[PDB]
């Protein structure tokens, strides 16, 4: 199989990229505990700027901003009690210093506030003190998955908690934080996970004069619960085609209001993950997730990271690496100061090809092969490239041994040969690079099940 590298971004090429399309998000009560408790987010972190020349935008969210009040006069960044070190906690309190926590950070920030609890003063004051605390603030949420609200909850006010009742709420605490901050372009609206019952696409209809007031529009995604755990499925270069292809009308929706649509918080399955997210093939899957996401016209994706010590989707904790950080890093990689990306395959396959383009030239080519791999023979496809220039092109290869390699049990990914020390994320071993010849403009190249390539032109 054959792909032609055109001298040009093609027609079907994303838009200009982000400085940084590939972003993390924190689970707002463990927040401080990433920052304080985590020597490896610090250096996690850096690596990606290290590549892309941009800090990883930033968001800190989830199910627990929503248990979460504002206490202006608290000195601690946040406060809560759990009965496990593995539990989230039912409620807490968060101090300024939260917010000038995140304002330590230089990369773009997102914060995620409270609306279930209907409090829109202490939300207000939240949200004022974001915006003196953090100077890279891009973004307040108000309220996180809304679409899991009830009619039990404060913001229902005693009636059934629908789509509309949610769309009316966004707009009426969009301007009431807006207009109290004299602000505009703040909300990272929506937050909805997946379309149904709330969607972008309806959010929008709604918005009106509302939308000077929204930054971006936000979607959530995780693919799989730990019901329907399966890596193959996960990772499979077409299955990921279908399973983003509901979020193409919402990105359509944002677009057409100016606003940017992000995925402001996803990751491989639900509820911290299960058996397959920390493991090598998930991290397959978030690289191919990102290229296909920003194709379709997504400006940021952020990758959650939740309960510390009891989280199968994070790219690190406390004690040892996540396989997953190396998709993030071959992305971040690929990605690094590059305006488009265009897809060369079809979608219909396992296999994949993108040219990256910087200053509307193509400058690499990244290739993966999707196919589940544990046992046996280990199959490969070979992949030609056309259009090349010179007599040689080098690559980097992102591998493992199979698709359920972890690191913990010590089946490390690497990435051109390197990995990550356990404990600190500091880069590890002797990059090796590959060269393959050009002649008549064309270079093959061999990956096995389960591997990607990067190759600079
Ligand atoms: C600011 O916030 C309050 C709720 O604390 C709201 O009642 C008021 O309408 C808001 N003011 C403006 C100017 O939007
Ligand atoms: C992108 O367009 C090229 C032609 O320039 C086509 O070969 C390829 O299949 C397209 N890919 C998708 C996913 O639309």
């Amino acid at each position: 199989l054959t792909f032609n590298v055109p001298s040009s971004p093609p027609s079907n090429s994303s838009a200009q990229l982000s400085d940084a399309p590939v972003g993390v998000s924190f689970e707002f009560f463990a927040f401080p505990g990433y920052w304080n408790d985590v020597p490896s987010t610090s250096t996690c972190l850096q690596n990606l700027k290290d590549l892309s020349g941009t800090w990883p935008p930033i968001r800190i969210g989830g199910t627990t901003q929503d248990r979460a009040t504002y206490d202006a006069s608290s000195s601690q960044q946040v406060t809560y009690t759990v009965a496990n070190a593995g539990d989230a906690p039912s409620t807490l309190t968060f101090g300024p210093s939260f917010m000038s926590l995140a304002g330590t950070y230089a990369g773009q920030v997102t914060i995620g506030f409270n609306r279930r609890l209907n409090n829109l003063a202490n939300t207000v004051a939240a949200a004022s003190k974001a915006v003196n605390e953090i100077n890279s603030l891009h973004a307040i949420e108000l309220g996180n998955e809304p679409n899991f609200f009830s009619g039990s909850d404060p913001i229902a006010q005693g009636s059934s908690w629908t789509a509309s009742a949610d769309y009316a709420s966004e707009v009426t605490w969009q301007d009431a934080v807006c207009g109290n901050l004299s602000a505009s372009n703040l909300i990272s609206a929506g937050v909805f996970f997946g379309t149904s019952p709330m969607s972008i696409a309806g959010l929008t209809a709604v918005e009106g004069q509302a939308n000077s007031y929204v930054r971006q529009y936000c979607s959530h995604n995780y693919p799989q619960s730990k019901s329907t755990a399966n890596l193959a499925n996960l990772m499979s270069h077409s299955g990921i085609a279908s399973q983003i292809k509901p979020f193409a009308k919402e990105v359509a929706a944002a677009l057409a209001k100016n606003k940017p649509h992000v995925f402001g918080e996803t990751n491989s399955a639900t509820q911290g993950g299960g058996g397959i997210s920390p493991t090598y093939g998930a991290g397959l899957w978030l690289l191919d997730y990102v290229m296909q996401a920003l194709i379709m016209g997504t400006e940021t994706l952020y990758f959650h990271h939740g309960t510390i010590g009891n989280c199968q989707y994070c790219w690190w904790g406390k004690y040892s690496m996540g396989s997953p950080y190396f998709g993030a890093y071959f992305a971040t990689m690929a990605l690094a100061g590059a305006n488009k990306i265009a897809p060369l395959d079809d979608q219909t396959t396992g296999y994949a090809a993108y040219a990256i383009y910087k200053d509307d030239k193509p400058i690499r080519v990244l290739l993966y092969n999707s196919d589940y791999y544990t046992s046996g023979s280990r199959p490969s496809q070979t992949f030609t490239l056309t259009g090349l220039s010179g007599s040689t092109v080098s690559a980097k290869r992102l591998t493992a041994a199979a698709s359920t390699s972890r690191v913990d049990a010590g089946q490390s990914p690497t990435v051109a040969g390197q990995t990550f020390e356990n404990g600190s994320c500091k880069i590890q071993g002797q990059s090796t690079v590959e060269s393959a010849t050009v002649s008549g403009g064309k270079a093959t190249f061999t990956l096995q099940a389960s591997e990607a390539l990067l190759v600079t032109l």
